[PDB]
C-alpha cells in the first residue's frame, strides 16, 4: 500500500470515446505528504487513434477523468476501469490530492494545474501538451483530470505517448 | 506530525515579500525521500509591483526573485523573501505547534552544490522548468531554481521567475512545478 | 550512514563517465527508491575530449552523444556502460559503501513496463524527455532523451542522449539538473 497503479502492459483499461479504446498507465506512489505520479497513454483503437489535422483540424484534444468517492476510491464514471485500478502487490485516501492546495469547484487559483509535454511515437517534434488538473470535477469528493491536446498539424499519427512525471499534495 | 515534509502550508494567506511585505504566497512543499528531496512550488502574487503584469507600460519588468536562505542547522534565516513564521514541519493541512530547531536532511547537498566561493560554479546547481500564468497555455514564464549560490548563510534555494512574453494586464499566478535535488544529508 | 535505497554516482566532481576520451565526464546520476517508482536526477559535466566545448561554426556535425548503462539480470553495471563500474554503488554519506553490490534489481526499469527490443511494434512510453540548459543560460537549451531498455546484449538499459539543433559557438558543456521517475522492476 505505497502504490496505487494500473497495470504496467498494453491492454485497455480506459474509455475516451468508445469502450476501451486505450490504455492509460499511470503510477501513483506515497511519498509522505506528496504522490510521485508518472503517466503515458496509447489510443489503440476508435477516433483518436490516429490524429490528422490536416482533413480534421477542429480535432485537437480530448480528457480522461479519474473520479473518486470520500473514501479515495474510483467512481464507475470515470474514464478509467475499477477493475484495471489497484493497489501494487481499497480505500485511499491518503493517495487523494489536498483539498485546501486544490479546492473544488467555487475565479479559482492555477495552482491546481500541472503542465508538461509528451512526445507522440517517441519523436521530438511531435509534442502534445498534458494538462492536469485536481479537484475540479463535480459529483465527486476528489479528482484528477488529464487533458491531451496539440497545436501542430498531425498528418495520420497514432496516439501513443512518452511517459512525465509530476507530483502533487496528498490529502493527509 | 509528518517530520519527512517541510512547508508553507497550502492555504493562500500571503508568507512572502517580494518587492512589499506580504505581497505574495509561496507555496512550496519539500517532501524527504531519503537521498533526494522531492519538491514542489506555485506562487500567487497577491499585491504589489508583481500582482499585475503589463510590459506593454514597463517593458523591463520582466523577472523577480524569492530567496530562502538557511543557517548551519537548516533553519530559514529572516532574510528570506520567505517569511518564517509559515514554514514548518506538516502537521495536517498544518504546521507543527513549535519552530523547528534542525533540518540539515532537507539542506542542499554542499558536495553537489558548493557555496559561490568554490573554485567552479557548476550548472548542475540550477534546475529550469515552465509554469503558467493563469493556467493559460499561451502565457509561459520560467522559474530557476538555484542550490546554495547566496552568500550570507550555509544553505539557500533561490527562485527566479522571468518571462520574455509581453504580457498586457496578466495576474502573476500559477501552475504548480515539481523537482528534486540531492540532501545534504 | 549506509543508505540502502539509494543507488548513485556520489555528487563530487571527480570523472567517471567515457563519452569520447576516457573518463572526459562526470555524469551525476541519483537513483532513489521510493517503493515501485525509482526517482532520477541527473546532470552532466564534460571536461575534456571533443563535447567539452562544443563549437558548430567549426564543427557543424557535433550535435548528439549517448551515455549508455547497461545492467545484467542482478542489476550489476556492465563494463562496456560508458560510466564507470567503480563509481556506481549504493550510498554511504556522501560517498559509496565499501564493498560492490551484487544485486539492485529493485533499481531496474521494470520489463513488463519498458519491454527490450523485438521485431513487434515498438512503444514510446520507454521514453522520458526533458530539456536541460548549457552552462545554465537559459538561451543555451540541449535534449536529453531517456531511454528504458532499448539497448541489446544486457538484460537491462537506462541511455541519456544528449542534442541540440542551436549553432553553439564555444559553449562549455555542463547541463543544469533534470529530474524524472521511472516504473521499477522490483
Ligand atoms: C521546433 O520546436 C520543437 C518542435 O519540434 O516542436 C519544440 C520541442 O519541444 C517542445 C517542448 O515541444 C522540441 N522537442 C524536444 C523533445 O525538446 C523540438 C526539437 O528540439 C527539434 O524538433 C529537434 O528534434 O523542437
Ligand atoms: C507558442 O509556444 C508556446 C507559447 O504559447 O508560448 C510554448 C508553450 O510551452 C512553453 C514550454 O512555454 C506552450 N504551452 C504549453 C502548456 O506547453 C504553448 C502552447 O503549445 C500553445 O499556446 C497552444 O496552446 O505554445
Ligand atoms: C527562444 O526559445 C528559447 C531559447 O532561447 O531557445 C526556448 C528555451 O526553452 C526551451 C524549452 O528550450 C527558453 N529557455 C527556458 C529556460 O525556458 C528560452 C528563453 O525563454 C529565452 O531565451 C529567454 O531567456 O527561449
Ligand atoms: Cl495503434
Ligand atoms: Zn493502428
Ligand atoms: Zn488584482
Ligand atoms: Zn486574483
Ligand atoms: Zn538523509
Ligand atoms: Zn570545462
Amino acid at each position: 500500500t505505497r502504490t496505487l497503479w494500473t497495470t504496467p502492459d498494453t491492454s485497455p483499461n480506459c474509455t475516451i470515446a468508445q469502450d476501451k479504446d486505450s490504455k492509460l498507465t499511470l503510477v501513483l506512489t506515497k511519498c509522505g505528504s506528496q504522490i510521485l505520479a508518472n503517466v503515458s497513454l496509447i489510443v489503440v483503437a476508435g477516433k483518436y487513434h490516429i490524429i490528422n489535422n490536416k482533413t480534421n483540424p477542429k480535432i485537437k484534444s480530448f480528457t480522461i477523468k479519474l473520479l473518486f468517492n470520500k473514501n479515495g476510491v474510483l467512481l464507475d464514471n470515470s474514464n478509467l476501469g475499477k477493475a484495471y485500478w489497484n493497489f501494487r502487490s481499497e480505500k485511499a485516501i491518503g493517495f487523494m490530492p489536498n483539498l485546501v492546495a486544490y479546492p473544488k469547484p467555487s475565479k479559482k487559483y492555477a495552482r491546481d494545474i500541472v503542465y508538461g509535454t509528451i512526445y507522440l511515437g517517441g519523436k521530438p517534434d511531435q509534442p502534445a501538451v498534458i494538462k492536469t488538473t485536481f479537484n475540479q470535477e463535480t459529483g465527486c469528493e476528489y479528482s484528477i483530470t488529464f487533458n491531451f491536446s496539440w497545436s501542430k498539424t498531425y498528418e495520420n499519427v497514432e496516439f501513443e505517448t512518452t511517459s512525465f512525471t509530476f507530483s502533487y499534495i496528498a490529502q493527509e
